DNA sequence: GGGCGTGCCCGGGCGTGCCC
DNA sequence: GGGCGTGCCCGGGCGTGCCC
């Protein structure tokens, strides 16, 4: 009962996660529908769009959680490396955090009291007059590949659209790869998907 | 009278387990419908789904304990060997039992004081609005072949679904082999069974 | 410097081992000159016979220690694995000494209070008018197999012929296996070896 | 002037380092003299010899240190990486040391209070009568690559012979790779050398 | 962007107590 | 005495940050 469901869920808003197109073996962002996978580079931009087909309420919050994808490393939970955590803060994150936020003032980090999973929260904005959407920039503080941290297992990043209580209004997921060159490793995975 | 029964039994909620579907040689965990066995590795996540026709009540519990499958060995109680048991607890599980649920806060291991045989239970939790059901992630602490302990015998795992009294509401079992190889020995006892 | 030595050394008393033929795939005991080898079963008698050029003086002892032949193994402490450990003492061996010495009145078990190996000591006693030697018996009480303990490592046994105080009179060693079947596994190494 | 001298000194005791004959892609532990190189395993036992034409007073000490081999790298003390930091210790070795002496009861670990250099010394001891040299046991307690450590870079070892008060009696080095394949990674080193 | 690292995944096959 | 177990040794080969 400690890992969080992955479970998509549009709710009563149409709550649905964007994308943007990206360029190179080492871009720094690319997301791949095909394994609606997210590959990046340590610390850089990952937008991610919020697409609602209605305004929820004020006090609307949405978070961000990391959980391993595979089975056998769901429960164990998702932090930064020892080496990383050593390093990088900006004032708000807390050094063992692997997602941050950027460009947000009200941005909170949270150690859940009972499960003591990470997660960051910003509340919801609507977009201008219119718009279609809203953009939030995440960054990963780590590559999958960290010795002691992810250690080269896959993860997902589970993005929940919430009550200021933390009740679920909506949910949405995908999987991340933080790695050095994500041009390259996403063609190589997109190519042993279709093999 | 100090054996308990592995005798099936859906009862009134429609008590039914499932097994996900797995990979190689050394997978850390398959199961073999054809043999009802789970093969795993040593501490390795052995996800149980479990499935009801109609949601039990608040309180209900489940159940899981191991005995040994043939009849010249069902009255000795299943331990972790002297080996492991001196090993590797997480702070809940007494280092003699064999069974630990990981990823639930409210696990509860015990040692019957009539028969001393162990067990570990849970709450019972409905499935996510959706969801179509419920998983259990089970690991064993010894080997099938650990000398002292299971020394190469078989065993049943007995999942019961239970009120709060201990009550039986439903009732099912699979064989068990922990082993290095779960993949190898798996083929091994199929392809022994269809000759 | 708290691994003992093993170099053979007569000393001024011509101090030598000698070991008799035996039978049989699983015969008790077995020596293999070719491997300077023994091969036994658990707790099966072990004859060793004790050879001096001339007599030691009183006071003197036969002591015998086991320590790991492989460089990796060396500085660990040969002892019982976990479970034999609980399971078969004569009143005087502690249950975790491997070697034991049966049929001597005046057999001294020792816990070295620094390095903490183990040993077993007897008097030394000359030969009958016648004889020509003099013979001790020894039992080990784990295979080499045994998990928790030897864990298939090879081991040398040091016998040592010492004065009242420990000084060294003489030394000399051999490689033992305590397995199922002495008689197959002493041809086996010994095809090996002429491999 | 905080970078020790690797320079080669036998000194007045011909001072002097031997190694053994190794085995595998994975074994342990090996030496290439082609190289002057050991390659092992995470912890692993390392054998060195310490060779002498005269035996060297009382009070002698044999000091183990690592430095970058690299100009670039040379003034950078080397420590463990901080995963494996927080992993391991016997009760004696700091957690941040790299190396450790294994079996011996008189280990000192040493923090260079100037330096910040971490070292591990323990008494000389002569030969037994027989022999021809006395062997220490080594450990490395991070590979080559970690990440926040070593980092991929070569290192070389000193072993200085000393007097109580650190002044140099005689001094010798070997390059060192700790890895997982030493058999292999030994190989392709030769051959590049080679080549 | 091409290509070398290097811990670890992968299947082949040898152990070794015990069944026959 | 013949022969099956079964954890682990063994070499082949894929990773993936970083050198070129
Ligand atoms: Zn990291
Ligand atoms: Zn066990
Ligand atoms: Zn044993
Ligand atoms: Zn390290």
């Amino acid at each position: 009962s400690s890992v969080p469901s992955q479970k998509t869920y549009q709710g009563s808003y149409g709550f649905r996660l964007g994308f943007l197109h990206s360029g190179a073996k080492s871009v720094t962002c690319t997301y791949s529908p095909a394994l609606n996978k997210m590959f990046c580079q340590l610390a850089k931009t990952c937008p991610v769009q919020l697409w609602v087909d209605s305004t929820p309420p004020p006090g609307t919050r949405v978070r961000a959680m990391a959980i391993y994808k595979q089975s056998q490393h769901m429960t164990e939970v998702v932090r930064r490396c020892p080496h990383h955590e050593r390093c990088d803060s900006d004032g708000l994150a807390p050094p063992q955090h692997l997602i941050r936020v950027e460009g947000n003032l009200r941005v909170e980090y949270l150690d859940d009291r009972n499960t003591f999973r990470h997660s960051v929260v910003v509340p919801y904005e609507p977009p201008e007059v219119g718009s279609d959407c809203t953009t939030i920039h995440y960054n990963y503080m780590c590559n999958s590949s960290c010795m002691g941290g992810m250690n080269r297992r896959p993860i997902l990043t589970i993005i929940t659209l919430e009550d200021s209580s933390g009740n679920l209004l909506g949910r949405n997921s995908f999987e991340v790869r933080v790695c050095a060159c994500p041009g390259r490793d996403r063609r190589t995975e997109e190519e042993n998907l279709r093999k």
